[PDB]
C-alpha cells in the first residue's frame, strides 16, 4: 500500500494537469485528473488530490511558483474529487462546490466546501472559469468545467477516457439521463478542443461521443 507521488504536468499555456492515486477495494491503484488553471498570476484548483500529502504537495508548488491561489471547485461529491477540501479550509484558501455537492459532502458526513455555487451555471475568476451542470450522469451532482480561453473542457468523472469499457461505478448513476447529459455538453461545446476526464488519457471531443454511447448501450 505505497502509492506513488502527485504529478503536475503542462497541458497547453497555463494549464496544468495534476495526477494522483489512491488504493480501492476490489479495482486496485487508481489515477485521478485535476487541473491548476492560470490567468495572470492567479491560480485556481479543479478538483482536489485524492489525499492531504497530494494536496500539500500541489498547494506549495502553487506558492513556490508565485502564483496567487484564488481557491478549488469540486466537479462531484466523491473523495476523488473532494479529499483535499477539509485541508484547503484549515489553510484558509477558499473552497467551492455546488448545492447539490455540498448537500451530499454534508448528508455523507464530510467536510462541505466552504462556499456554494447555485443554480445550473456558474462562473469563478472573472469568466475564466464556468461551471456547467449537464444534467445526471456518474452522479445527480455532476458538473463540468469550460475554459473558455483554452477550448479546454474538465469533464470530471462524467466523462470516460477513450479506452473505457464501461462507465465505472454506477451505483449512484443515472444511466438513462447520461446519454442526453452527455448531448447537452456536445451541444454546448462544440468549440472544445481538448476534453479532459476524471480518470484516464485525455483527449479531444471524441470522449464525450464515446461516454454518450457508453450511456445509451448500458440502458
Ligand atoms: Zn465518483
Ligand atoms: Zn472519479
Amino acid at each position: 500500500d505505497e502509492v506513488p507521488e502527485l504529478r503536475i504536468e503542462k497541458v497547453k499555456e497555463n494549464i496544468f494537469l495534476h495526477t494522483s492515486y489512491s488504493r480501492v477495494n476490489g479495482f486496485g491503484l487508481v489515477s485521478s485528473n485535476g487541473l491548476v488553471v492560470i490567468d495572470k498570476g492567479n491560480a485556481f484548483i479543479v478538483d482536489t488530490p485524492w489525499s492531504d500529502r497530494d494536496t500539500e504537495t500541489l498547494v506549495h508548488w502553487i506558492r513556490k511558483n508565485g502564483y496567487e491561489l484564488l481557491g478549488s471547485v469540486s466537479t462531484h461529491w466523491h473523495e476523488d474529487r473532494t479529499a483535499g477540501i477539509k485541508w484547503l479550509n484549515d489553510q484558509s484558501i477558499s473552497t467551492y462546490a455546488t448545492t447539490s455537492t455540498n448537500h451530499l459532502l454534508k448528508e455523507n458526513k464530510k467536510e462541505p466546501a466552504k462556499y456554494t455555487l447555485k443554480g445550473n451555471e456558474s462562473t469563478l475568476v472573472d469568466g475564466l472559469i464556468e461551471v456547467f451542470y449537464p444534467g445526471g450522469g456518474h452522479t445527480i451532482d455532476n458538473v463540468v468545467v469550460w475554459l473558455p480561453k483554452s477550448k479546454i473542457l474538465f469533464g470530471g468523472c462524467f466523462v470516460r477516457s477513450l479506452d473505457s469499457e464501461g462507465l465505472g461505478y454506477t451505483g449512484e448513476a443515472h444511466i438513462d439521463q447520461w446519454s442526453r447529459s452527455a448531448q447537452n455538453a456536445l451541444s454546448r461545446y462544440s468549440e472544445a478542443q481538448i476534453v479532459i476526464p476524471g480518470h484516464g488519457k485525455i483527449g479531444d471531443i471524441a470522449l464525450l461521443k464515446h461516454t454518450k454511447s457508453l450511456a445509451e448501450t448500458a440502458s
